[PDB]
């Protein structure tokens, strides 16, 4: 299974850890976080703000145009690596994309006014996430989303190949429903999409464990290495030296499979 | 549901255990009990005392009196690494829970002293890695049972590292669920090995990452018990891994 855009391949025949790079100089600290995830095994750079967790201060089109644009640009300029961008504006997925942006990661899943459009313009790969928000158990709920928005999307000349899938870890979701959705990941796979996770530092192992943002490195790895085992093809981390070598373990054994 | 049993007491194998690595190999002895104390507090539910082939007396020495302190003081499971009738003898009467034998036995007269203390005892392994290995639990699981060792008394451990290769230990690692079929408490050895070190290119120290994502590995396929260095980490990914067969209803 490949990805493609900007003329490029991602090969997700292995997992690949993506690297959280929030940018809320600015750019040359930017740049040199970058660096560091890439020498760290990092094989896709997530560039966002802050305004992505839950709480957080919204910012303007003008604000989101000023701090990721540059960032995208002068990481395309420097490195070959690929790069994602977290936005859910149009004029945000449009410009990303004239920079160089590899993958639109919106967990609003282009419910904003115009997103859908946009991303259908750049003809890039979108992940699309499950949100509460977003316009029986989970599993059933989530992948009911999921086929409604990959239907959403087809409708406006997305092709499915374009697509990935995330359930969605986190955003209030309480502990046994982030568990039931890790547990039963794999089942994600009928729709022969990529899947894209993000579990890093959640509350999933703040409060299963009751400690602070700190102290949940192991507990992220746990979770990185239980979805990569069920075939995550992306994992979406704040630790991406422990990460890729949790990865390279689970790569060695997914190999003697 | 799976227990053993040992010292009047039972182990809960419905989940997965740490068993912390205490290595008395050189006062000595406050030491390990200090450290027995903080890989109790980290969460380990067992711990393993291993003092190495050295003479019976030395070993007898450095262990007996490191497992006799932990079970005056502590109400956690012991193991003890040892070959040696002796020691097992020993061991047996000074409070000891699991006979963990790299050997399986198989050196004169640790069989029958395994057998006659009636303690749990683990049986480790040392073209295609997984039925050999298979072959040789079939085969000591008959041997003990010939000794009238019952076959819930029994542990199997496919033996990571010890010279097998980098090919070898990750296809019995990819493969370990398929050992379920003894209905045998597995336990398993990964931390700090080689068969991270290999492929993460650090040192011993340095292979937490790798250590915990083997731990993940094993448990998540049912492992009941996983032997490490570096309790709390493990404790915490055991945790995780809890919560997700939890969920797994
Ligand atoms: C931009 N942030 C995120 N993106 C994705 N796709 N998935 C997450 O869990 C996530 N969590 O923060
Ligand atoms: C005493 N040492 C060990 N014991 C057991 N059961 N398994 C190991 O991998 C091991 N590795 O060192
Ligand atoms: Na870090
Ligand atoms: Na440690």
């Amino acid at each position: 299974m490949k990805l493609f855009a900007q003329g490029t391949s991602l090969d997700l025949s292995h997992p690949h850890v993506m690297g959280i790079l929030n940018v809320t100089n600015s750019l040359i600290d930017a740049v040199k976080h970058a660096n560091l995830m890439i020498n760290a095994g990092a094989t896709i750079i997530d560039v966002g703000g802050e305004s992505t967790r839950p709480g957080a201060a919204e910012v303007s089109v003008e604000e989101e145009l000023q701090r990721v644009i540059p960032v995208v640009e002068a990481i395309a300029q420097r490195f070959e690596v690929w790069i994602s961008v977290d936005t859910s504006k149009p004029e945000v997925i449009r410009e990303s994309a004239k920079v160089g942006a590899h993958i639109i990661n919106d967990i609003r899943s282009l419910s904003e006014p115009g997103a859908l459009e946009a991303a259908a313009e750049t003809g890039l790969p979108v992940c699309l996430m499950h949100m509460q928000g977003n316009p029986d158990d989970v599993f059933a709920e989530v992948n009911r989303y999921f086929i409604e928005q990959i239907a959403r999307c087809e409708q406006a000349g997305i092709a499915k190949e374009k697509l990935l899938l995330d359930p969605g870890f986190g955003f209030g979701k309480n502990l046994s429903h982030n568990y039931s959705l890790l547990a039963r990941l794999a089942e994600f796979h009928h729709f022969n999409l990529p899947l894209l996770v993000g579990m890093s530092r959640k509350s999933m192992i703040g409060q299963l464990l009751n400690v602070g943002p700190s102290e949940r490195l192991s507990g992220s790895l746990a979770c990185a290495v239980i979805a990569a085992m069920q075939g995550a093809h992306i994992i979406r981390v704040h630790d991406v030296k422990e990460t890729v070598e949790a990865m390279r373990v689970v790569e060695a054994t997914l190999s003697a499979k």
